[PDB]
């Protein structure tokens, strides 16, 4: 009778039970072949295996391997019979109709779920923020989106997408680190540089002032001990890596930074709701965990918004898991119980039924 919440990301799957304050399972969204290995075990044995990510930039692209992940999730991680639980899944903003249908079809036909629903990730994070109106900046491992939401529902005409998220920030850190110049090739050293990124990187409040500080002192420098025992130092790489979110030209992207996509998203919305979007800017996803990013957004958004506008950036400490938390809350609501697509409903309509109800 308990509902399941599965939040599938490009890099990590977050899964659990509705009503819980946290997912029971969080693991890499990967499948490895030399049988098959999924998640953590596939990560452990990366030397022997060739890995594949079934979700790219938030869109499920390898359905065969996506089935392995859902299977592993239900049977190994959550240890449930999917046919006994309503299941809530998540999807990226502007997820193709065909994609939501194929998801639906698989849940009912392969997993035989009694009921299901597919919710938009960013909407779910807003709900975890205690709100139904606001604009969410969701940045994970594969994609970044700005999603303005009004009274519970996303405004799709106004959603912005930026193909630049955590994996790109890891690659850039790897690049600039090698310019320094250390050596980080393997999938091993990839985890290593992802770890450095997550423990030592931060976002400068003023980029040019921070560089000058880095150039006139070794005070911003921090050491990092590698598995083998080697020790490395990074100074300005700490803030240059995430600066890329504000300045996509750092990795050769011709795109507005996250401060501007936020602005552009608000400007595609009705004038009368902008005040509320500016006062309710919620940060979501792992790539929004950089210290100083909330303050930098506040500064950048202030510079762009009308002079008198109240700007507020909400950056919940649990934001690596906001999407999941939002689904856990939504799926447990009495008011949502009629929104589930039931197997009888599917049995009559077909996968297309997902557009009507989700
Ligand atoms: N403390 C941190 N500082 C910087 N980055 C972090 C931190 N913690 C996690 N990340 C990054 O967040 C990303 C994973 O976050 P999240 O789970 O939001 O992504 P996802 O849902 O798998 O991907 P997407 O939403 O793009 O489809 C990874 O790139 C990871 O390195
Ligand atoms: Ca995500």
């Amino acid at each position: 009778t308990t509902a399941l919440v599965c939040d599938n990301g490009s890099g990590l799957v977050k899964a659990g039970f509705a009503g819980d304050d946290a997912p029971r399972a969080v693991f890499p969204s990967i499948v490895g072949r030399p049988d098959s290995y999924v998640g953590d075990e596939a990560q452990s044995k990366r030397g022997i295996l060739t890995l594949k990510y079934p979700i790219e930039h938030g869109i499920i692209t390898n359905w065969d391997d996506m089935e392995k992940i859902w299977h592993h999730t239900f049977y190994n991680e959550l240890r449930v019979a999917p046919e006994e639980h309503p299941t809530l899944l998540t999807e990226a903003p502007l997820n193709p109709k065909a994609n939501r249908e194929k998801m639906t079809q698989i849940m009912f036909e392969t997993f035989n779920v009694p009921a299901m629903y597919v919710a938009i990730q960013a909407v779910l994070s807003l709900y975890a923020s205690g709100r139904t109106t606001g604009i969410v900046l969701d940045s994970g491992d594969g994609v970044t989106h700005n999603v303005p939401i009004y009274e519970g529902y996303a405004l799709p005409h106004a959603i912005m997408r930026l193909d630049l998220a955590g994996r790109d920030l890891t690659d850039y850190l790897m690049k600039i680190l090698t310019e320094r110049g250390y050596s980080f090739v393997t999938t091993a050293e990839r985890e290593i540089v992802r770890d450095i990124k997550e423990k030592l990187c931060y976002v400068a409040l003023d980029f040019e002032n921070e560089m000058a500080t880095a150039a006139s002192s070794s005070s911003l420098e921090k050491s990092y001990e590698l598995p083998d025992g080697q020790v490395i130092t990074i100074g300005n790489e700490r803030f240059r890596c995430p600066e890329t979110l504000f300045q996509p030209s750092f990795i050769g992207m011709e795109s507005a930074g996250i401060h501007e996509t936020t602005y552009n998203s608000i400007m595609k919305c009705d004038i009368d709701i902008r005040k509320d979007l500016y006062a309710n800017n919620v940060m979501s996803g792992g790539t929004t965990m950089y210290p100083g990013i909330a303050d930098r957004m506040q500064k950048e958004i202030t510079a762009l918004a009308p002079s008198t506008m109240k700007i507020k950036i909400i950056a919940p400490p649990e934001r690596k898991y906001s999407v999941w938390i939002g689904g856990s809350i939504l799926a447990s609501l009495s008011t949502f119980q009629q929104m589930w697509i039931t197997k009888q409903e599917y049995d009559e309509a077909g996968p297309s039924i997902v557009h009507r109800k989700c």
